[PDB]
């Protein structure tokens, strides 16, 4: 009955030095000590170059094992290093979740000359040219792997489209391969959002349907995975992704394989439509809660803190909510830049770590810092919040989201976790106090601030109430001294 806590074990700007798998393995016992129970590791297969973060997917059967793209290792290291790291996580009781990129492929071995039409980038259902022959990056043969594990080769007729004609080099185009149709259902932004980048996989094609299930089975088996992080699920045929997840569970013996999808949309309704169309079979990153954390941070005291959880997965669908403050895309300089400022970050982490709703995900970029962007490591204060979650965030919750600035909640504690119970209080503005119910069983106990932000103590009265303060623009988490 211990709380679960995920860590995203990478950030965008890590050096291309083939050390991440070695570090992850060495970190396992430390991650266990701070309460991390699952690790999301980056795309572990060969990208279009050695330095690829992993999203520019070339060969999903090359886990840093084959001489392809001028390298054996990936950015992160070798197959054997990743396997050793997962053995070390499992030796420490930590789940391993592999990033799974199924939308597209990049770094084709060869061009193919194929018939295509242009479509409106704002309305991909609208054809805007006659048919003509383009030079497309659609031929994937993987000669460096030489058919090891899989003889499957990719050609144009397994893709729906590309955004580049190597023969004409025109910018701002999207090409639909002749005879192909955008997959459905996908997100309807730009009319049909199947196409994102690269060579867009055709999930209408039955050879592709079979092959990508076969790959999924091989990947989970090969690395003995507990779960998957599914990339760009709003751009992949909804009913196929649902079928893919059922198939891998059934074939790998991983009947309860954990799945969290990235459906990047700021409106809850989009995430609810996805869950509806995939039978509520997977969790989703709580993108709306991340936007709420950004709006509060960016409001400089004037945000209404009563609204912090509104229109979120965490409030509305907590079983399926993977809550986060920042990720590799929201960090400075990246594609979804929407960074939660240092001052607010502890309030955001206290929200996801001490509440009963959601599966929180700690960002590597927050814990260990982002030196290339002058982002300080936050591990010193994160370790105290993670202690709050590991040891104290148990039992019945009472919410006091009843002030524009000062909000809080309590956990009563449960018998399985000795000394458990807490009161979280926080302000986006001036400091304040909240009288909150931690439980009559705490009557006469003295509470301290496990964050160390406050050095005063709080005595629980006989009615099970304390008056819990915080500093301005700060959080305190009150536990039994
Ligand atoms: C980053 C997220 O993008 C999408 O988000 C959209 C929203 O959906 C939309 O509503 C609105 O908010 O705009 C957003 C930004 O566009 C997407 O929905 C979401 O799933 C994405 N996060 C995921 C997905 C991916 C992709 O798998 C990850 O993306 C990251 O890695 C990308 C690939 O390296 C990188 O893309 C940039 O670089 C590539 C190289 C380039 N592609 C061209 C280049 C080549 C070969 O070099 C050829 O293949 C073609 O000519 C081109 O397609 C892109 O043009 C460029 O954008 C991306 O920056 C990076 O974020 C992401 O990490 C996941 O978490
Ligand atoms: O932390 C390991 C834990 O992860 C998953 O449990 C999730 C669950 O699926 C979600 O619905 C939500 O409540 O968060 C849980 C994590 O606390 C795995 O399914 C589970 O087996 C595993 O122990
Ligand atoms: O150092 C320059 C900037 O770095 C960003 O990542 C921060 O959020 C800013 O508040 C800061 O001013
Ligand atoms: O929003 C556009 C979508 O409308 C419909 O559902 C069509 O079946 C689909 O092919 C199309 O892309
Ligand atoms: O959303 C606008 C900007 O808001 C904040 O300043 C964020 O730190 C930055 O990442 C984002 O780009
Ligand atoms: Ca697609
Ligand atoms: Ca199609
Ligand atoms: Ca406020
Ligand atoms: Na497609």
């Amino acid at each position: 009955g211990d709380n679960g806590t995920m860590m995203q074990y990478f950030e965008w700007y890590l050096p291309n030095d083939g050390t991440l798998w070695t570090k992850m393995g060495s970190d396992a016992s430390h991650l266990k000590s701070i309460g991390i129970t699952g690790v999301w590791f980056p795309p572990a297969y060969k990208g279009q170059s050695q330095s690829d973060v992993g999203y520019g997917v070339y060969d999903m059967y090359d886990l840093g094992e084959f001489n392809q793209k001028g390298t054996v290792r990936t950015k992160y290291g070798t197959k054997a290093q990743l396997q050793s790291a997962i053995t070390s996580l499992h030796n420490n009781g930590i789940q391993a979740y592999g990033d799974v990129v199924l939308n597209h492929r990049m770094g084709a071995d060869a061009t193919e000359t194929i018939s295509a039409v242009e479509v409106n980038p704002s309305n991909r259902n609208q054809v805007t040219s006659g048919a003509y022959n383009i030079s497309a990056w659609t031929d994937f043969e993987f000669p460096g792997r030489g058919n090891t594990y899989s003889s499957f080769k990719w050609h144009s007729y397994y893709f729906d489209g590309v955004d580049w004609d190597q023969s004409r080099q025109l910018s701002g185009k999207i090409y639909q391969i002749q005879g192909k149709a955008w997959d459905w259902e996908v997100d309807s932004e730009n009319g049909n959002y199947d196409y994102l980048m690269g060579a867009d996989i055709d999930y209408d094609h039955p050879d592709v349907q079979t092959e990508v299930k076969n790959w999924g089975k091989w990947f989970v088996n090969t690395l003995n995975l507990d779960g998957v992080r599914l990339d760009a699920v709003k751009h992949i045929k909804f009913d196929y992704m649902s079928s893919w997840l059922s198939s891998v569970k059934s074939t790998t013996g991983k009947s309860n394989l954990f799945a969290v999808g990235e459906y990047w949309n700021t409106s809850l309704g989009a995430l609810e439509n996805y869950e509806n169309k995939t039978n509520w079979s997977m969790s989703l990153f709580d993108v709306p809660l991340h936007m709420n954390f950004q709006a509060a941070a960016n409001g400089g005291g004037y945000y209404d803190m009563r609204n912090l959880l509104n229109n979120t997965m965490m409030k509305n669908h907590p079983i399926q909510a993977v809550t986060f403050v920042d990720n590799h895309d929201t960090e400075p300089g990246q594609a979804l830049q929407s960074w939660v400022s240092d001052w607010f970050k502890p309030l955001a982490y206290a929200t996801i770590l001490t509440r009963q709703e959601g599966y929180p995900c700690v960002f590597y970029g927050d814990y260990y810092g982002i030196p290339s962007q002058s982002v300080s490591a936050k591990s010193t204060w994160l370790d105290k919040q993670l202690s709050a979650r590991k040891s104290y965030a148990y039992g019945t919750q009472h919410d006091y989201l009843d002030n524009q600035d000062v909000i809080g909640w309590t956990r009563e504690g449960d018998s399985a976790h000795a000394g458990s119970g807490l009161a979280t209080v926080m302000s986006d503005g001036p400091g304040g106090s909240k009288t909150m119910y931690v439980g009559t069983a705490h009557a006469g106990q003295v509470f301290k601030d496990i964050t160390g932000n406050r050095t005063d103590t709080v005595t629980i009265n006989s009615a099970g109430n304390g008056t819990f303060p915080c500093n301005g623009g700060s959080v305190s988490i009150w536990v039994k001294q």
